[PDB]
RNA sequence: GCAAUUUUUGACA
């Protein structure tokens, strides 16, 4: 098949940090960075699903990415301009993704920029002190402009006349200025008293093409849009939103349809005006297909098929594209607002995809969805905390524990319309990892138990049935059935061997326990690491020979990664326990700590290990063979999960606050940078 | 959708 991105959630409050070029491409600040979607025949995407894909990333900000701007000069759509709280306004090539050319001229937090629409190398920027350069890329030259002391919004060069720029403050005022007559103000636009959001010129000139020079239309706070006659300097009409609510009332008016304007409104909602006269609803007759909180950027796409597409980004975290012919949404491309802590697939609900992210909000993506490549849907209730941890029930449909930052244990029903039930017992820090297992004494005195190790160093066992009851230290069982006084170690990682028989503990020391049920007899302790161990997976026991179910690879914070073999030890089940200090095998190429290591369920051992190297490496573990590395993140990735239907695809997460799909086979280097 | 949120996480272990 084909990658896939989940990427950062597209950022809020900019008047203009999205903007897209013909073909085509659309670019929408997120984090420091610009994500790059291609839209349209070019995405290459499966037929009969919609036609975008996440394709590539800005990087070289150091602050919050606060503008974005394309040119819009036919044989330079591969040129574009950022503005970020770093202080510079950088100039891109999309084709290599680099920085062409910036700049460092602002004194001031940048507000805003624009890319002249009528002089091929002419980007205008404007700061929240007023200040407004004009900079010309090839000759490297610039100009200051400093106009009125005044907090700028926003900016929009005329597209019909190359001097003329529009000027949008905080305080509502609104001017047109000459940047030919260093900057000297032609209108003073009078009549918003709240911030002006969007600025936006008629794309006819002319005053002769509208039911009461150019035309100009305003968004403001203030909950109205006004037009604006550029010759008397004056209001021509004053449209009123319809029903403190939020705000952020922004513009597009379609070249096609003069007469008509498209506006955000309260809650996200999206009006097409007719200005002749009021308003029409986008997906009238779905309006759940709406966005749900206020819209930030509208930008047009015509796509190399002549589609009209609209662009929308919004506080809601989604990005949706509209076919302006029929106000429907065509499309939604989800977003995430912290890391991707983890993934888990369920057994049951084949390519179903939970992801745990650090906005506190639990994804479950149905991969496999037909008519959607990105059918996601969010569980918020109960979480409100970074989802640290997931695993779904090993048998029953639409059941997922989840793990939080705060320590909380939770049991959700993503079939149901319900708050999850949450465990009465909160490990005191971090929630690691969660797994299910035969439950153990007193409570096995449910098929299955939840266990929950947390960053304090304490395994928990949790009833399922009976959550609010008390959750169990299994220390207490260890310690017993072991006859163990000394002081025990601080856990970080279980695992259950995946016939229910055998439980790993991994320890902050780098230790390995091995524990055999019904009453948790120690059998083995394992002495390979040096560091805390933050993540143990056993080989699954539908491979080719009996042996492999045995296997147990492990990742610590150093970045070497063992496999062990335990069959000796659990069949010779001893009397008391062994000691294991040399590996069955030995991983090593990574360069900094493992968070997760995951086997194939297609294959004989081979093992993909997620690292804060920033790769994901594949081995073929039995043969120590470094199959490929994956370096698509720009930052530690934190887990990995095998697609369950294709043996050469891998999803995984990382602090970038990215989910990537992505396939072995395309991968063009075999191991980790050295 | 029917919540909240001007959000966007120093590093070790």
């Amino acid at each position: 098949q084909e990658p896939r991105t989940l990427p950062p959630s597209p950022n809020w409050y900019c008047a203009r940090c999205s903007d897209a070029v013909p073909g085509g491409l659309f670019g929408f600040a997120a984090r420091t960075s610009v994500f790059l979607v291609r839209v349209g025949p070019g995405a290459g995407e499966s037929p009969g699903t919609p036609p975008f894909r996440v394709i590539g990333e800005l990087v070289g900000h150091t602050e919050r990415v606060s503008g974005f701007t394309f040119s819009h000069h036919p044989g330079q759509y591969n040129l574009c301009a950022t503005s970020s709280d770093d202080g510079t306004v950088k100039i891109w090539d999309v084709e290599t993704k680099t920085v062409v050319t910036e700049h460092a001229l602002h004194q001031h937090t940048i507000s805003t920029l624009h890319w002249s629409p009528r002089v091929k190398d002419l980007i205008v920027s404007g700061d929240e002190k007023g200040v407004v350069f004009c900079y010309w890329f090839n000759r490297n030259d610039s100009q200051h402009l400093f106009i009125e002391p005044r907090t700028i919004f926003c900016l929009t060069c005329s597209p019909h006349h190359e001097d003329l720029v529009a000027i949008g403050y905080k305080d509502g005022i609104v001017v047109i200025i000459d940047i030919s007559k260093k900057g000297e103000v032609i209108h003073r636009l009078r009549g918003h008293d709240d911030e002006i959001h969007s600025i936006a010129w008629c794309p006819l000139p002319g005053e002769d093409c509208l039911s009461i020079g150019c035309y100009l239309a305003t968004g403001s706070k203030d909950q109205t849009i006004r037009i604006w006659s550029c010759s008397r300097g004056r209001g021509v009409m004053i449209l009123k939103l319809p029903f403190k609510e939020r705000l952020w009332l922004t513009l597009h008016w379609p070249s096609n349809q003069p007469t008509q304007l498209v506006s955000s409104c309260f809650g996200g909602e999206l009006l097409q005006w007719d200005l002749t006269q009021k308003y029409t609803l986008f997906s009238a007759s779905s309006e759940g297909q709406n966005h749900s909180r206020i819209v930030f950027n509208l930008c047009p796409l015509q796509t190399e098929d002549d589609k009209q597409l609209l662009l929308s980004t919004s506080m809601d975290r989604d990005v949706k594209c509209w076919d302006i012919a029929t106000l429907e949404c065509s499309w939604t491309l989800p977003s995430l607002g912290g890391f991707a802590y983890s993934l888990a697939f369920s057994s049951v609900d084949i390519g179903s995809l939970a992801i745990g992210v650090g906005d506190g909000m639990i994804r479950v993506w149905n991969t496999l969805s037909i008519k959607n490549n990105y059918d996601v849907k969010n569980f918020w209730q109960g979480v409100k905390s970074k989802v640290t941890a997931l695993c779904w029930h090993p048998t029953k449909e639409g059941c997922l524990a989840f793990g939080t930052d705060d320590g909380k244990v939770g049991l959700y029903d993503t079939y149901s319309n319900k708050p999850p039930q949450i465990s009465s017992t909160y490990h005191k820090k971090t929630v690691y990892t969660l797994a299910w297992g035969p439950p153990v004494p007193p409570m096995s005195l449910p098929s299955l138990a939840l266990y929950s190790c947390g960053g304090e160093g304490i395994v928990l066992q949790h009833n399922p049935w009976k959550l609010s009851g008390e959750a169990f230290d299994i220390n207490k069982l260890i310690r017993d059935t072991n006859s163990i006084k000394y002081k025990l170690p601080v856990h970080t990682e279980i695992s259950w061997k995946a016939d229910g028989k055998i439980m790993a503990l991994g320890n902050e020391d780098g230790s390995i326990e091995i524990f055999q049920i019904p009453n948790l007899k120690l059998i083995c302790t394992i002495q390979q690491h040096h560091k805390l161990v933050n993540t143990i997976s056993w080989h699954h026991e539908h491979g080719s020979q009996p042996e492999l179910s045995y296997l147990m690879a492990s990742g610590s914070n150093n970045a070497v990664i063992y496999v062990h073999n335990l069959k000796t030890v659990i069949e010779s089940s001893p009397e008391s326990p062994v000691t294991i200090t040399e590996p069955y095998r030995t991983l090593s190429g990574h360069t900094a700590k493992i968070t997760s290591v995951a086997w194939s369920p297609h294959h004989d051992g081979r093992l993909v290990s997620a690292s804060y190297d920033g790769t994901a490496q594949v081995w073929d573990a039995l043969r120590e063979e470094p199959l490929c590395n994956f370096r698509g993140h720009r930052g530690r990735l934190l887990c990995v999960a095998w697609s369950p239907l294709d043996p050469d695809c891998i999803y995984s997460g990382a602090d970038d606050f990215c989910v990537h799909k992505w396939l072995t086979s395309m991968q063009d280097h075999s191991r980790p940078p050295q």
